[PDB]
């Protein structure tokens, strides 16, 4: 790397540059293939855009993009196009992040299970592996190349590989000719852009100045506080990074620091605590900390992994997960945006787009005892000569969930100063971190200093509005340098609140103290006018950019101090327009709420929300209030219970009349698996046939030589998988799965045996998808699925030869579902059959009363091991035009059942594994789009009982959360393919 290749983006020692403009790039992470709705992409990134951010980053998932080696499908839900368009219609830039590898808790960390055949060590320079990602690159880098901002597009960052960091022992790293290669894959296919990367920790690797390998823009990671949310209270000493400024400076100062990926949640095995609990472990109160922590560090490109998590449909997650990528990320998976990390990440992304002083300040060491008389905070200085300084203040044991009072003496234009002036103490409450500013511009005005920290601030036509916030009853100051001007009469005038005092010197500065609470207090100074609010009404307010024109108008007037709208009211706003002599706002209500309009532009008399006009209140400071009509209903949704199951056994396979003359024999000799060495005559490994997604089936002849013979059987599925086992039609018994088991070792009896009979074993094998491999030289992602050893040994200790035949997905890489991907389906017979398609052959299934003894409902389940599948036609007439009404499907998990696990299929895509006796889910959200809220449904359920008394779904209901009254653009319904009879099916 030696220098930008194009002159639309560059970088320095403090910040990028786009279009010429220096910008803190604020950036979440979002993964389209977890969201296979397209319509649906806007959505998410007006969530983000109102957070403050400027930027998405995204992964691109090879598995589902090339399920057949040299056959790269990227069409329909698995097109990037809808999400550039959404980007650019939202006025988001981009940084694609399209592996080959990518780890992201997918299965094979994006390798498709054909890798499982290069016998060459992945992510090395071993020439199968490197050739086997060309045709993958050299597609979908053309793509993002054709979508860069050079190009009229949204991308304006690429990153190859993925957190290359290390190796195992004896394996060259880094491997410089391996990292280069990757670096030409991209330029070869158009890549102009800067390259960044993500190390894990500040190792250096990849950085500029290492040579061959190097990227344009070092860049790094952190989760500081792990991945386990066992005790989401708990932050343990020694888990603040104290080092990242220093670090920066050792490995590369020539470039902005950047923190590639930067902890926004956790993931959560199978056997974990659930999202709920990771939400509460990287909570409101580790945003303030640890993010302002790294503004501390002048951090100036910040991506938040993950912002919108998605979900695991189809199998495309690895073992280590379930079906939720929830990730406890600030928007949840089903896109609702009521927690209060969100709001406190907007307080956050409002201050730094406003702030252009911060990317050129310099930060400087940590300190105690020399900002504040007080040594119980620590106070990390960013200074600069004219430009304004910032100082960010935390809790000396970062920890700490006390109250701290305290003063500050900070250098200012007027010299150092203790604050407050005024009298009084500042309080730092528990978990809490504050920046506090000096010689900060507003505008043509100027804070000597503030106490309070900044949420926006714009210079309209007739004032200039800043809006400052503390957090309840902590006393704050700030000054002001002379707002009069020339002017003897001028004074300030209190609008609102009875709190607030004002003091002016001889030089007229104004000095200003007030006590933060519900009550806002307002003062004008001259054109300025401040707004004193609250912490938790500051969440309440929005700041929409005003768009420009041409193809790129929803990128505003600036990345950095935009044209904007300040609105109080809202659950969020998406979007602002002017029409004529109209303001159109796009806003969503989850709850009542007037709406309070601060900066109209000169010749705007109309107000409009989501299409309706409404008069408005006018005060004497020029702010509308309006009082939009907000009604939220009582949503009724269908009881599933009450639906018309239809029934279908789903092991056939056992019966004396299943014929299996269609199965692949499994015949292989030999493997490429380096990685698992055969133990036994043949492979029974599903890759090696073609087979990487979901249940795998074997089913294995011998001819009986003695009565009883002895079968030990050793089975690999991935963490929480199952097995279970049959004698023709006799149940032998299960393997039924732990949190800590990714392979099982089983020892069985075959009794009662006819000497000279052939018997067929079925085993059935699930597998929760393919490991990661995220140590290169450890090829851990080639771990296979099926059968690892066998032995069948007679009464007498003879050798009982098998003959075998498998199955996983019917096709296996010639794969039947062409618009649902190469992953959605697994190998059991209603998967083979299509049977879980919408519109299915209902002459092939059984119907009969509930609680009867021909029920075909999952609620009464089956009385022997075994799989059944259940299908119902589910109607949905709900106001979705007006409403977005997230909904999931929720299973009881009840203390007294015998264990099971289901598949939940909605219109053909599988969105559920259920492990009854794993967890930890319950609940299934299934996005509208995927769902159809105006027509008809198809919602399947394969219950497959481990025991050998059967087993039953105790409780199955479709939940709704609260409505919103929404202002997003219309969620088209995905029309992917019904049921039609395949052709050599079995
Ligand atoms: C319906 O309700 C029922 C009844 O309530 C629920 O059933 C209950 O389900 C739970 C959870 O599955 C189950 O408890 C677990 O039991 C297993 C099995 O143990 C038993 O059997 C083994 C085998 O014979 C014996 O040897 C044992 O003595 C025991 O008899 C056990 O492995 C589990 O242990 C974990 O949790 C304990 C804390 O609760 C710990 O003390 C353990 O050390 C162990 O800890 C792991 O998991 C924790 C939770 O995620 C985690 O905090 C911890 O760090 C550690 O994680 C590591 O290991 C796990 C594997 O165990 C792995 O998943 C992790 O991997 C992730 O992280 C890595 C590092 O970042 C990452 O690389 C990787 O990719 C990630 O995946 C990590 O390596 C636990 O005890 C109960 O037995 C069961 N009760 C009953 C009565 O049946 C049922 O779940 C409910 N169903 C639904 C749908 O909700
Ligand atoms: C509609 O959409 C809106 C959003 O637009 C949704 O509103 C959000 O709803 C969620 C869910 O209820 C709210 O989050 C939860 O908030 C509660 C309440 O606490 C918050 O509000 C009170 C004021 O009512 C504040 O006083 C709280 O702040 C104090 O405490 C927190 C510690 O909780 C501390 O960090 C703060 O600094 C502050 O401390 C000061 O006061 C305390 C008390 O006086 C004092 O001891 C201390 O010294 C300081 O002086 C806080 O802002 C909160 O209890 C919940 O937290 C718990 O659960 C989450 C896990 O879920 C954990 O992360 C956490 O650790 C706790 O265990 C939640 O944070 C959210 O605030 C709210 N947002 C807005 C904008 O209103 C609606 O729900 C949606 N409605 C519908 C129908 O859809
Ligand atoms: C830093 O502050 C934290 C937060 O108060 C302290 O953590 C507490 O430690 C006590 C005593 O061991 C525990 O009983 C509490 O439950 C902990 N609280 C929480 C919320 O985790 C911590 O010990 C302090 N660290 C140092 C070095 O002083
Ligand atoms: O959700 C975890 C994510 O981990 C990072 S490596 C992070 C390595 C690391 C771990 C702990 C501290 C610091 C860095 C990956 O790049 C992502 O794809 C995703 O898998
Ligand atoms: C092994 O890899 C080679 C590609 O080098 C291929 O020709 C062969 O059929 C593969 N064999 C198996 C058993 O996967
Ligand atoms: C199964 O047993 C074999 C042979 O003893 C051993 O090599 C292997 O590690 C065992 N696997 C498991 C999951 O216990």
């Amino acid at each position: 790397a030696k220098g930008p290749l194009q002159n639309i983006v560059t970088w320095d020692e403090h910040s990028l540059f786009v279009h010429g403009e220096r910008v803190v790039i604020f950036s979440g992470e979002v993964h389209p293939f977890r969201l296979p709705v397209p319509s649906l992409y806007l959505d998410v990134f007006h969530k983000i855009k109102a957070l403050g951010f400027n930027t998405v980053s995204f992964y691109v998932d090879w598995a589902l993009l090339e399920g057949k080696p040299g056959r790269f499908r990227a069409d329909g839900i698995f097109s990037l196009e809808p999400f550039f368009e959404a980007a650019t219609k939202a006025g988001i830039y981009l940084l694609a992040r399209p592996g080959p590898y990518i780890n992201a808790e997918v299965s094979g960390g994006g390798f498709p299970g054909w890798l499982q055949r290069v016998k060459g060590k992945l992510r090395t320079d071993a020439p199968d592996y490197l050739h086997a990602t060309d045709n993958y690159v050299a597609h979908i880098a053309s793509i993002i190349a054709k979508a860069q901002i050079t190009n009229g597009g949204p991308v304006i960052l690429y990153q190859p590989e993925n957190e290359y960091s290390g190796a195992a022992e004896g394996v060259l790293f880094p491997n410089k000719p391996y990292m280069q290669y990757v670096i030409d894959q991209a330029r070869n296919a158009g890549i102009i852009v800067p390259l960044i990367n993500n190390d894990a920790f500040p190792g250096g690797t990849g950085a500029p100045g290492t040579g061959l390998g190097s990227v344009d823009i070092y860049g790094h990671d952190g989760y500081p506080l792990g991945f386990d949310c066992a005790h989401p209270s708990a932050w343990p000493d020694n888990g603040l990074p104290t080092t990242w400024r220093q670090d920066h400076l050792n490995i590369s100062p020539s470039t902005p620091f950047s923190l590639v990926e930067f902890q926004g949640g956790a993931f959560d095995p199978f056997g974990g605590w659930g999202f709920e609990q990771c939400s509460a472990l990287v909570n409101h109160e580790f945003e303030r900390v640890f993010y302002k922590n790294n503004m501390a560090a002048g951090v100036t490109i910040f991506n938040i992994y993950m912002t919108f998590g998605g979900t695991n449909w189809g199998n495309l997650g690895h073992p280590g997960g379930y079906t939720s990528y929830d990730y406890g990320a600030s928007i949840r998976e089903d896109r609702r945006i009521d927690r209060e990390k969100y709001s406190e990440l907007k307080l956050q992304g409002q201050f730094l787009k406003v702030s252009p002083g911060y990317i050129t300040a310099t930060p400087e060491n940590a300190t105690q005892g020399v900002y504040s008389d007080s040594q119980n905070i620590v106070i990390t200085p960013l200074l600069a000569k004219e430009s304004g300084d910032f100082f960010v203040v935390r809790h000396a044991n970062y920890s700490s969930t006390d109250t701290a009072s305290y003063t500050v003496k900070l250098p200012t234009s007027a010299g150092d100063l203790t604050i407050p002036q005024l009298g009084g103490s500042l309080t730092l409450t528990g978990r809490d971190s504050k920046i506090h500013v000096t010689d900060y511009p507003v505008g043509k005005f100027t804070l000597l200093y503030s106490t309070a920290e900044i949420f926006t601030w714009n210079e309209f036509a007739e004032k200039t509005v800043l809006v400052l916030y503390g957090g309840a009853q902590e006393l704050h100051e700030f000054a002001v340098k002379n707002p009069f001007g020339s002017s003897k009469t001028a004074k300030a005038k209190k609008i609102e609140g009875s709190n607030v005092t004002i003091h002016t010197t001889s030089n007229l500065t104004v000095v200003l103290q007030w006590t933060a609470s519900s009550a806002r207090q307002v003062v004008q100074l001259g054109s300025l006018v401040i707004y004193m609010v609250d912490r938790n009404s500051a969440y309440n307010y929005w700041v929409p950019t005003l768009p420009g024109s041409g193809k790129q108008s929803a990128y505003g007037s600036s990345l950095m101090n935009p044209d904007s709208v300040i609105i109080n009211g809202g659950y969020l706003i998406r979007s602002v327009a002017i029409k004529g002599n109209a303001l159109s706002v796009q806003a969503d209500f989850n709850v009542t709420t007037p709406l309070e309009i601060i900066g109209i532009p000169k010749g705007i008399s109309k107000l409009a929300v989501n299409g309706k006009e409404l008069g408005y209140s006018v005060s004497e400071l020029g702010d509308w209030i309006a009082h939009p009509a907000i009604e939220i209903p009582h949503v009724q949704v269908p009881e599933l219970t009450k639906l018309k199951w239809y029934k279908v056994d789903s092991l056939p396979e056992i019966r004396s009349n299943y014929d299996d003359s269609r199965w692949p024999l499994a015949n292989l000799r030999t493997s490429n698996n380096t990685y698992a060495p055969l133990k036994t005559p043949v492979s029974l490994y599903g890759s090696d046939y073609g087979f990487h997604a979901g249940t795998l089936l074997f089913r294995g002849r011998f001819t009986a030589r003695t009565a009883r013979q002895q079968l030990f059987l050793s089975t690999q599925g991935g963490s929480a998988f199952a097995s279970s086992v049959w004698l023709n039609d006799r149940f032998i018994g299960s393997f039924t799965g732990f949190d800590a088991a990714s392979a099982a070792n089983s020892s069985y009896t075959l009794d009662r045996l006819v000497r000279g009979r052939r018997y067929i074993l079925t085993v059935v094998v699930d597998s929760t998808g393919l490991d990661e491999n995220w140590t290169t030289g450890d090829d851990s992602m080639k771990a296979p699925r099926g059968i690892l050893d066998y032995a069948l040994t007679s009464s007498s200790g003879a050798n009982v030869s098998i003959s075998w035949k498998l199955t996983g997905n019917l096709g296996g890489e010639d794969y039947r579902d062409v618009f649902r991907g190469p992953l959605n389906e697994g190998g059991l017979f209603f998967e083979r059959q299509g049977f879980h398609l919408p519109s299915p052959p209902l002459s092939d299934f059984t119907h009969g009363p509930s609680s009867s003894s021909s029920s075909s409902s999952p609620l009464d389940g089956i009385a022997h091991a075994g799989i059944a599948f259940y299908a119902a036609k589910l109607p949905l007439h709900l106001p979705a035009q007006e409403y977005d009404i997230p909904l999931s499907f929720v299973f009881d998990n009840a203390t007294a059942a015998a264990p099971y696990r289901a598949l939940l299929y909605v219109n053909g895509f599988q969105y559920g594994k259920y492990v009854s006796n794993i967890g930890p889910q319950t609940e299934f959200p299934v996005p509208e789009g995927i769902l159809d809220y105006n027509g008809d449904n198809w919602i399947g359920v394969a219950l497959w009982a481990l025991e050998s008394r059967g087993a039953k779904v105790p409780g199955l209901a479709l939940k709704s959360k609260s409505p919103i009254l929404t202002g997003r653009e219309r969620v088209e319904v995905v029309k992917g393919p019904h049921f039609k009879k395949r052709h050599g099916a079995y």
